[PDB]
């Protein structure tokens, strides 16, 4: 419940999750200029003309830098674990950095409180192995019903199977999903370095990179948006 970090951001909606389970474009608007500080895991929004004015929670978040947006620098976006995204401009690139640490480290000790751990550190390192395991185990085994398809020539018995395939799939993204995020806030703990967009991306489903070509956005970003989205 202490504030970690506080400072001026303009903020503007990006994605949104109303309904149901579909993620859309949020509608134009001004970017408007907030103080906001970061309580626990929670971002309080006070109107800099004088109590909270808006409150966006962002446990289980991911934060990504947006260098290349047009009109702005030190951009950088938040999606949360329902579906949303939000664009936020600081003051420089070192806010921009510091912004992403400690909200990634506000994550990280909510995944701890979550699992009831003291040791934040121990926890995500323990979380991301897990993690590893379940994406290797279930990667070999959609291989394995793929490959087991050929050989099975009774349709209910196949059509089974195919549902099993596209549900792994579908868990696969988000257990990658999950491990980038669990990558970032270790990350953030330790100075590292952010884990790989560029990598996560490249998981994307079929179904995934056209959702993504509808909302028109190709990045962290609005892949996290949809998977969230499934509450995957």
């Amino acid at each position: 419940g202490t504030v970690r970090k506080a400072g001026a951001l303009a903020v503007k909606n990006f994605l949104v999750h109303k309904k149901n389970k579909k993620v859309e474009s949020a509608t134009r608007r001004k970017w408007k200029h907030y103080w906001v500080s970061l309580k626990g895991c929670t971002l309080f929004f006070y109107e800099s003309d004088g109590i909270p004015k808006h409150a966006v929670w962002v446990e289980n978040s991911i934060v990504q830098a947006v260098p290349e947006h047009p009109k702005k620098d030190f951009v950088f976006c938040l999606s949360n674990s329902l579906g949303d995204a939000f664009l936020f401009q600081t003051t420089s690139q070192t806010e921009l950095e510091n912004w992403i640490t400690a909200i990634h480290s506000a994550c990280a000790t909510a995944v701890a409180r979550h699992h009831h751990k003291e040791d934040t550190l121990r926890l995500l390192k323990s979380e991301i192995k897990k993690l590893e395991q379940k994406i290797d185990m279930d990667e070999k085994m959609k291989k394995m019903g793929e490959m087991q398809l050929s050989s099975v020539t009774d349709s209910k018995a196949a059509a089974t199977i195919l549902d099993q395939i596209f549900v792994w799939e579908q868990n696969l993204e988000q257990f990658q999903m999950d491990l980038f995020r669990f990558r970032c806030y270790l990350a953030s703990l330790q100075g590292g370095e952010l884990p790989n967009p560029k990598r996560l991306l490249a998981f994307a489903s079929r179904p995934t990179k056209v959702a993504m070509g509808r909302l028109g956005i190709f990045s962290v970003s609005s892949f996290h948006a949809l998977v969230a989205a499934r509450t995957g």
